[PDB]
């Protein structure tokens, strides 16, 4: 589990969204496994505004940050799981590291701030969804 919390949107995977989120939805994309609903306290977080290829996530089915390399935002063709079918996902970025279900929502961060939240795991792999191009989370 876990969330982004810029202004007044609260980011989160699409397939974790409450019937809260759904019921104040902004906006969803179920080919990124995003959702983003509204907020009515402002959030800490600051979206990175970069391209960055090494930042630190948190894994907490380790209960530790870890520091990797990603690849950039990409079309990966990603094998069903225990929440998805085998499927295609979009704007996901790939590293080499520990990810289970649960760990879906860990944030990953760069010198910038938050990159991506974890969103695909196994083969010794885990999968962020990207949100440095969602531009309008910093405003409105
Ligand atoms: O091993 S995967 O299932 N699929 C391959 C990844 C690159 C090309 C296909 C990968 C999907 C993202 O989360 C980690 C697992
Ligand atoms: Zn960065």
């Amino acid at each position: 589990s876990g969330a982004i919390y810029v202004g007044n949107y609260r980011v989160v995977n699409r397939h974790l969204a409450t019937h809260n989120d759904w019921a104040n939805l902004v906006w969803e994309d179920s080919s990124r496994d995003l959702l983003v609903s509204s907020t009515t306290a402002q959030g800490c977080d600051t979206i990175a505004r970069c391209d960055c290829q090494t930042g630190v996530y948190y894994c907490s089915s380790r209960r530790k940050h870890y520091p990797v390399s990603f690849s950039k935002p990409s079309l990966i063709f990603v094998e069903a799981s225990e929440y998805y079918p085998a499927r295609y996902q979009s704007h996901l970025m790939l590293a080499v590291g520990h990810s289970e279900p649960g760990d879906c929502g860990g944030i990953l961060r760069c010198q910038h701030g938050v990159v991506g939240i974890v969103s695909t795991g196994g083969n010794g792999l885990v999968g962020f969804a990207d949100v440095r191009d969602l531009l309008w989370l910093d405003e409105e």
